[PDB]
């Protein structure tokens, strides 16, 4: 039980706030930045998580961005899809279905995201889903 | 523990079952009406949940259809990505991941369906994939 | 709490590896022989779980593919949403959006998975995301 509130920060300073509940062996984490709402009978907001290029490592194989992150939890995630939209420097953007894991390398978290080709560089990601990993610890 | 049976219905007094457990802090919640079987060594059959015009609000924006809700749990889920197919009142026919989440507007359940963009209007949604939503409360 | 290591078989004695968390109702499974990493700070690598055309239910339909299973857990799982690489007998290969769902036939455990149409006939499916299922009983 109840659900404790947690965050990471990337390089430029963002703060991704989240929510999770730890019942070891099973840690369950949901980001919490982006919940979608419904206006108005003719309307549901996505919001969007905004990652840009300098909270990447540069440089970049395989359309896989690597987001370094400082504080939160230590965890090796299954892999989720979300709804993704890549914005180009150009600023045409493409929507996909990306793939998002969180893995730890050295002492640290990262985020993984993966998507498909896009015709230019990329300055932003913005990831519209509502994230949430169920995670198994050890 | 145990699984407890629920279901929604629909403005067209449809019912979509589920099953759930709340543990709280976690609601963890599976629609059973479509779970796919193997008849045959060279068969898999996928059941569809089908979804009308009629279950939506219209006007509908960005191919996001609502499907307001009565009974059943009010939480807001995560996004899950599910296989479509979209009926066009023309019955062609697309395949698609599409995106399901549960949210709350005003008292009430709302399922949203947000799939990519078909040329014409739809008759229907078919969800094909066997949904489950994995919750955090509060 | 904590987490059980277990296995899956396939036809061509190739051993599926999983940790589980059964606490029941509730069971929820990862396949474990694929976590991608972080090498260097240019490179993340996704590892594939390979299964092959032997592995599979001959024949085929509607780009379904079975995958018969022996030991391990029997779940009627939801579907999940994975990375695929499908890798044709002339070797070209597609990257796609695959789901995957576990299932009991007869006594036995089976994986489906289910991709898109492909330009030719199939000698491998390498799924590239790492999976877990959170499955309910009864």
């Amino acid at each position: 039980g109840r659900a404790t509130n947690g965050q990471f920060v990337t390089k430029t300073a963002k703060v991704l706030r989240y929510k999770f509940v730890r019942w070891d062996a099973l840690l369950i984490i949901q980001f919490i930045d982006n919940i979608g709402v419904i206006e108005n009978p003719t309307f549901y907001r996505n919001k969007s998580i905004e990652l840009r290029s300098a909270d990447f490592l540069s440089p970049t194989l395989n359309n896989t961005y690597i987001v370094p992150l400082n504080g939160g939890v230590r965890v090796e995630s299954p892999t989720i899809p979300v709804q993704l939209e890549v914005i180009l420097e150009n600023n045409s953007s493409f929507i996909q279905v990306g793939f998002v894991r969180l893995t730890v390398k050295n002492g640290n978290p990262h985020m993984i995201i993966q998507c498909n080709p896009v015709p230019g560089n990329i300055k932003m990601i913005k990831i519209k889903s509502v994230m949430l990993f169920t995670c198994l610890i050890g």
